[PDB]
């Protein structure tokens, strides 16, 4: 049938699958009319009438769990019609990345240490998302391939969601990489890059990594959350998930920099993306694809890049499974003489001042980054290295600065 698609309080337009099973959406006149009207995705500008490009499809599959294993979970859990994403939204569609809210304000139920414990491990029940079969009012939905959930705090107490109301943090769980995570995150803090504070919960023997999310916020008296309208670079584009690499077809640097140039902050966002993509180099971050970037979709249909997120260092799995520094790379090569440059061990800071120069990066602007990481990082690990727990995984820590001090000598001799 059909999927009514709101934002916040505000009626959207609606998503049918027709009985060709196309996905087909609609906005509905009063939302075009609305004051500060906005695209659900930048794929699907403002218009009358139904939408049939493939675009549809794609940006609300966006919205979905990557893992065709997690889709399988939820078909079982909900009996859905089919794998599509219109059944399976029709489903747990109420809460996704961003402000889309599908259905066919504020309520919740408070867990106690022990229920917190029975969400943070249903997945090995085969549970999709810790939505447990005994609830019934708990349907969310967060893209990614890692295992997680998604959980609504109102003061120092975690809750499961009823209804449309929004959850306030994604929780990941193990598939080391909580604390690795958790590691890269207060390092990006420490550094000065925009990415959201995140803390590790305990329920029993289970540790997850708790991230704040900024697709969420809160009026200032506390009283009514808001979702933020966002989305990925896959559903700006257009395009699939299965593409999200740039070896699959995927936005690479040079794309998303021209995307950009059309952001609402647009020098600074291009002076961030770049900057983080130093970073990603520095701690050996591989898996920095097009899902892994997003934009917040303001009034009007502007837009301005988000937080950075997802951030997983390589190190620590280097050498355990046979996996060497030489089998590295960055999702999104830089140039290099002949082609690009994707191998971390081989990347210097050449590659990064060539890049910039094709992609009409002000130089000064990249020297600036560059020097900044040479004085900055050693002092940044340390602090981050004092702020870790006693019971944090040391190894986690050892093969992250090693590598990165490694990798950073490359830029204080420059520097
Ligand atoms: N703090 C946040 N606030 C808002 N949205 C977020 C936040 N962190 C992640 N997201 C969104 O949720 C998705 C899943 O998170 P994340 O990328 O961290 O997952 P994964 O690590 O599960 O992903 P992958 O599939 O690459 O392994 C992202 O693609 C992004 O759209
Ligand atoms: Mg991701
Ligand atoms: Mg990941």
């Amino acid at each position: 049938p059909k999927l009514v698609t709101w934002m916040n309080n505000q009626r959207v337009g609606e998503l049918t699958k027709l009985a060709n099973g196309a996905h087909t959406f609609k906005y509905a006149p009063e939302w075009l009319a609305s004051r500060y009207a906005r695209p659900l995705s930048l794929s699907l500008p403002l218009q009358r009438g139904n939408i049939t490009s493939d675009a549809v499809f794609n940006f609300f599959d966006n919205l979905l769990p990557d893992s065709p294993i997690v889709r399988d979970r939820i078909v079982k859990r909900y009996h859905a019609k089919s794998r599509q994403p219109f059944d399976l939204l029709s489903e747990i569609g109420r809460d996704s990345v961003g402000a889309v809210t599908l259905i066919p304000i504020m309520a919740w139920e408070k867990l106690t240490e022990a229920r917190l414990e029975e969400v943070l491990t249903a997945y090995k029940a085969d549970i999709p998302l810790g939505m447990i079969r005994e609830e019934n009012d708990f349907r969310i939905s967060v893209a990614g391939a890692q295992e997680k959930t998604a959980l609504l705090r109102i003061g120092n107490d975690w809750c499961i969601p009823k209804g449309i109301t929004p959850t306030t943090h994604i929780i990941k769980l193990p598939i080391q990489s909580v604390d690795n995570e958790y590691y890269c995150l207060l390092l990006a803090k420490e550094l000065g890059l925009n990415v959201p504070d995140a803390e590790i919960i305990k329920a029993g023997n289970v540790r997850a990594l708790a991230v704040e999310r900024f697709d969420r916020r809160w009026n200032a008296e506390r009283t009514v959350l808001l979702r933020l309208p966002q989305e990925d670079m896959c559903q700006t584009f257009g395009l699939p998930s299965s593409v999200k690499y740039e070896s699959d077809g995927g936005p690479g640097i040079a794309r998303i920099m021209a995307f950009l140039m059309g952001s609402s902050e647009a020098l600074k966002d291009r002076y961030d993306f770049m900057k983080f993509q130093v970073f990603q180099w520095l701690i050996g971050a591989t898996q920095g694809h097009a899902k892994n970037f997003s934009v917040f979709i303001q009034a009007g249909g502007s837009y301005r890049l988000t937080p950075f997120y997802d951030i997983i260092s390589a190190f620590p799995v280097l050498g355990g499974t046979g996996i060497h520094i030489s089998d590295l790379k960055l999702a999104m090569g830089l140039n290099a003489s002949k082609g690009k440059k994707t191998a971390i061990d081989k990347i210097y800071p050449r590659h990064f001042l060539a890049t910039a120069k094709v992609l009409r990066f002000p130089e000064v602007q990249m020297h600036e980054i560059l020097s900044d990481f040479a004085r900055m990082i050693p002092a940044a690990l340390d602090n981050v290295k004092t702020s870790l727990p006693t019971d944090f995984p040391e190894n986690v820590v050892t093969a992250v600065e090693s590598n990165v001090l490694r990798l950073h000598g490359r830029l204080s001799r420059e520097y």
